[PDB]
C-alpha cells in the first residue's frame, strides 16, 4: 500500500524541470509514490523521471484522460486507434520507469458528452481497453478504470457499471478506480461501493468534494474508509486536488477548475499526506481488537 | 384551495414530463397537486412558445402556484463577449419574466448569468461585466411586475461564473437591486462548498429560492448531501422562501435539459412514488427543525 | 417486517387505560405494532391487550430491563433465580398475546454498574438466558438481547459481545437486537455492526441521539438503514423515544429522562412513522435500478 | 523545550497516560504528553488534596508544558445536595482545586463541578440547584481574585441531571452573572444531547471557554460517530480561541474511582504513546485545514 501525490499539486508541466520539481516536492510532503499525469506520453522525459524516482527513492503510477481526438468509446475506428496508441504509449512508459499501475479515464473521452454512449461505442472501448489490458498483462501492469462522473464520462458513473464493464472482458490485470470525488456524487453512500467492488478495487484517488484542503468539504471520509479497511484493501492510495494556482494547459480546462482552493501547495500536500496516513492508522485500530 | 403562505413546497416539472406543450403542462400541473406540492416549477428552456392560457387554466383548477427556472445555452449566453449574443439572451429572460408576470407568479431563478454547460474557459471580465449589466436590467424589468430573481448557484462542470453563494453575494452586492437574490441547491452546494451550513448562514438575507436534489439527483436520502445540516440551518435563518424539489431520470427526457444535465442513469421510473416521497420528506423535514428552537 | 412504536410515547402505566391508550394511539400514528414494556409482567393485563389488539389489528411484543433485584448477572443465586422467573413470565405473557417476539436488556440489571462484570456473574447469566431462551423455544418465540451502552449494562456494549455472547449458547431462537440510539455511542460505524450481526440480527429499535424527535440529533440513519437493505433485513423496526411529558416511574429514571424534549406525542409518532416507512421506500429504491 | 505561548493550547488529558497522580505519574503524563506534542496537560485533580504541586511545577517547567485541571465530583461532594454539609464538602472540594491551579500559575479549571458526576436516579430539585448555583457562585468569586476562569462541562443524562445542554448551561450563567464563568463543551457530550454539532457552538459563542475532543465511544478519533467537520467548522465559525484538549479513556490504563465512575469497561487501545500522538496530530490538522475556509 502506497500512499501518493497526484503531480498536479506540484506543476502543471511535465518538462524536465517540472518531473524533478514534482518528484522531490512530493517526496518532501512525505508521499512514497507521484502519480504522473500522462495527457501526452509521446513527449515525457522517461530519462528525466527515472533519474528523479531513483535520487529521491520514490514510486510512480501514471493516470491520463482521453479526448475527442482519442475517444476509444467513438465509433470511428481511426478515433479509437489513435486513443488506444496513446494509451500502449502509456503503459510503455510505466514499464520502462519499473512501474506497476496504470488508471483513469481510459474507456472513454474525459470530457461533458452531450449524448448517451452508444452501444457500439461501447464495445469499441471494451475491445480496445481488453487489447491494452492484455498489452500491459505482459509488461506487468494493472490497469484500472476510473468511475468519474455524469460531466466527465457518459460511460463508468458507478462501481457497479465498472463491476459489469469488468465481467465481460474478464482480464486478470484489469481492476476498478474509485474517487471519493467522483463517488460523493454519483453512488448510493460511500461504502456499498467498495463492498461491491471489493476483490476488484486496485487503485484509489483521496479527493474532497470540491478538490481542495482534505476535510472541508462534503464527502464522508470516515465512512469510506472503515469500508476500505473492512475488504482489507492493499492498493494505492493518492491524494488529489486542483486550483487556479497550479494550470496545466489540458487539464485544468477538462476538469472545470475555475477557483483558487490553496496558494501554498507545499503545506497541501503536507496536510494531505498526514490526513490520509491518520486515517489508514486509525482504521487498523478498528481491525484489532 | 390555494395556499396562500410564503413557504411554498414546490415540485420541478422534469419529475413528470420533459414536454411542455399543453397535455405536458396540464399533466405536470396535475401530478404535483396529487403529489402534495403547493408549487410547480415550470423550466421554460423556450418561454416564447409555452402556453400561458393552458397554464393559467391549470393553475386555477387544481389551486396550485407556479414559478419558473431557466438555464441559457450559447446563443443565449449573457456572459458572452458578443453583445449580439448576450442581447439574444437577455430578450430570452425578458420573455420569462413576462410569461410569469401574466400566470400571477413571484419567483423567476436558475442559470440566467450565464450559459448551462460545461465551459472550457474561465470567465473573462469582458462578460462578467456583460452578465451583470443584463441580469441588471431583467431585474429592473421584473421589480416593476412584482417579480423576484433569484441567480442559481450550480457547479462548475455547469458555470464558470457563479460556483459559491460567496460568489453570488458578491455579484449582487456590485448590482444592488432590492429584487434580486440569490438560489441554493443542495445538489449543486454538495460539490462546491465548505459544508450544508455556512452558504445558509452567510447568504441570510438574499437566499430567497431553494432546491432540494439528493447527491445523483435521484430519491431524497438514497445519496450523500447532508440535509440534516442544510435544514437545520434554514431552520436557523428562519427562511420562508420557496423550497422546491428536483429529480431527473433517464425515464422522463428533455430533449434539451436531460442532455444539459447529463441525465445517463435510470434512478427511478415511478414518479407518482418519487413525488409522494419527496412532498413528505421536505414537509417532515421542516416539521421536526420547528421543535429544535423549544428543546 | 412490521413497523413499532414503543409504548412510553403514549403511557408510563400499563393498567387495563394505559394499554387500551397506548395500542390506539400507535394506530393512529399510523404502526403495524406496539412494543409494551413489561416492567412488571406479573401484573399485566393480558386480557384487556389482547381485547385492544384485535379491535385495532395490530400486532405486539414486548420489551423489559431488569433491575438490581433480578439481575441474573448477579453472583447471588437468589437475585438470579427472582430475575428468571420474572423472564419467564415475560415470555409467558407474550405467548398469550400471541406475540413471537421478546426483548430487551436481560442479560443484566438495566443501570450504571459501578464495577466490571465478574467471571462467575457473565456465567450466571449466559445460563440463566439460555433457559429462557428454551422456554420461549417450545412457546415459538424468538429472544433477542438488546445491545446497550456503557451506563445502561457493563455486560453487552457493542454487537460483536453480543455474537461473542451467542456463541457460547448456541441456541436456535437468541437473537441480537440493535438500538441506533446505543449504537451513536458505542459502535465504530453505524454499517459494520449490521453486516456482523446479519444472520442473527432479529430486532431494531429507532432512536435519535437525544431519544427526542427522528432526525433533530445526531444519529447516522442513513447509513444504518442502507446497512439493513444490504443484509435484507425484515424483522421489526420500532420507533422509541423518551419525554418529561410522559413518566414511567421506574423506566423514566432507569433511563434518565430529565428533559422535555417533545409536548405532543400525537405528532411526533405520526412524524416517526412516516420518517421509518419513508427511509425503508427509499433504501429498496438503492437495491435494484 | 520551550511553553507555547499563546491562548488556543492543543492539550491532552491525563488518563491518556495513567490512573494515579502521585509524583510518578505526575512526571509520567507531563513528559509523554510534551512527547506526543501538545501545549497543555489537563489533570484530574479527583483528589486535590493529596496532589503533589511541587512535582507537578518541576515537570512542567522542564517539559515546557501549560497545565489545567479537571474535577467531578460523588455522592459526599454534590454541591447539589439539599444537606449544606454535603454541599460545603464539595465547596472545599473546588476549592482546594482552585488553590492548586493557582499554585501551577494555570488559569483554567473546568469539570462537573455543578452537582455530582452519576447516574442520578431522580430529577434535580429546585433546592439542590439553589445550593448548586449559589456554591459555584463563590467558588467563581474565590477564584476570580487568583486569575482562574472556571468552565462548566456539560455532560449528558448518565452523569448528571442539571446541565445536559449548551442551552442549560448558559440560562445557568445568566443567573449568577459571573465574569470569570464559562461553558465547556465535549463532542462525546454532545454527540448525544444536542440537536447537531453546531447550534450549541454558535449559541453559546461568547461564554464557551473549554473544549473536549472525544470520540463518541472514547477510544481513537476518527474511529466512531462523532460528527468532527461540524463541530471544528463551527469553532471556526465563532473565532475560537481556547483550549482544545484531547480525552480518551481505556480499560488497559485505570484509575480507581474515574475509570469505574465513567463506565470504562471496554478495552479500546493499549498503545497510548500512538494514541496522543495520533490525537493531537488530528486536532492541529483539523485547525489548520478549517482555517483555510474563510480564504475560499
Ligand atoms: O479524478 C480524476 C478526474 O476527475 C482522474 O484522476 C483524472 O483522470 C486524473 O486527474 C488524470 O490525470
Ligand atoms: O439545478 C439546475 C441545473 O443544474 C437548475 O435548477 C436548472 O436551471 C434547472 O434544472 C432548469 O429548470
Ligand atoms: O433502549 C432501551 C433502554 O435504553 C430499551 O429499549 C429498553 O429495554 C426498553 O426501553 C424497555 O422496555
Ligand atoms: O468528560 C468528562 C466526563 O465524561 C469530564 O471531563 C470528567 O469530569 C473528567 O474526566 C474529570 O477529570
Ligand atoms: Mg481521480
Ligand atoms: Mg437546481
Ligand atoms: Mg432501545
Ligand atoms: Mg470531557
Ligand atoms: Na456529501
Ligand atoms: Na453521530
Amino acid at each position: 500500500m502506497k500512499i501518493g501525490c497526484h503531480g498536479l499539486v506540484w506543476t502543471g508541466h511535465f518538462d524536465a524541470e517540472g518531473i524533478r520539481y514534482s518528484v522531490q516536492k512530493t517526496r518532501e510532503a512525505g508521499f512514497d509514490l507521484v502519480e504522473f499525469p500522462l495527457m501526452d506520453p509521446f513527449s515525457f522525459d522517461v530519462q528525466t523521471a527515472k533519474s528523479a524516482l531513483a535520487e529521491h527513492g520514490l514510486a510512480a503510477s501514471a493516470s491520463l484522460g482521453l479526448s475527442d481526438a482519442t475517444d476509444v468509446s467513438s465509433e470511428d475506428p481511426a478515433v479509437v486507434k489513435a486513443g488506444e496508441e496513446l494509451l500502449n504509449r502509456a503503459v510503455d512508459v510505466l514499464a520502462e520507469l519499473g512501474a506497476t499501475d496504470f488508471c483513469g479515464v481510459i474507456y472513454s473521452a474525459m470530457k461533458k458528452y452531450m449524448e448517451p454512449a452508444t452501444a457500439a461505442g461501447l464495445a469499441n472501448s471494451k475491445a480496445a481497453v481488453g487489447r491494452v489490458a492484455d498489452r500491459a498483462s505482459d509488461l506487468g501492469i494493472n490497469v484500472s478504470l476510473e468511475v468519474v462522473n455524469r460531466y466527465e464520462t457518459n460511460v463508468l458513473n458507478t462501481g457497479r457499471q465498472a463491476l459489469a464493464y469488468l465481467e465481460e472482458l474478464n482480464r486478470p490485470n484489469l481492476g476498478i478506480h474509485l474517487d471519493t470525488y467522483h463517488m460523493n456524487i454519483e453512488e448510493s453512500d460511500m461504502f456499498s461501493p467498495i463492498l461491491d467492488t471489493a476483490e476488484a478495487l486496485r487503485y484509489v484517488h483521496i479527493g474532497e468534494s470540491h478538490r481542495g484542503y482534505l476535510g472541508t468539504g462534503s464527502v464522508d471520509f470516515d465512512t469510506f474508509f472503515k469500508a476500505l479497511g473492512r475488504i482489507g484493501y492493499d492498493g494505492p492510495v493518492v491524494f488529489e486536488s486542483f486550483s487556479s494556482s497550479v494550470v496545466a494547459p489540458d487539464l485544468s480546462r477538462m476538469l472545470g477548475i475555475w477557483r483558487n482552493l490553496w496558494a501554498d501547495n507545499e503545506e497541501l500536500g503536507a496536510h494531505a499526506n498526514a490526513f490520509i496516513r491518520d486515517k489508514l492508522t486509525a482504521i487498523k485500530t478498528i481491525e484489532l481488537h
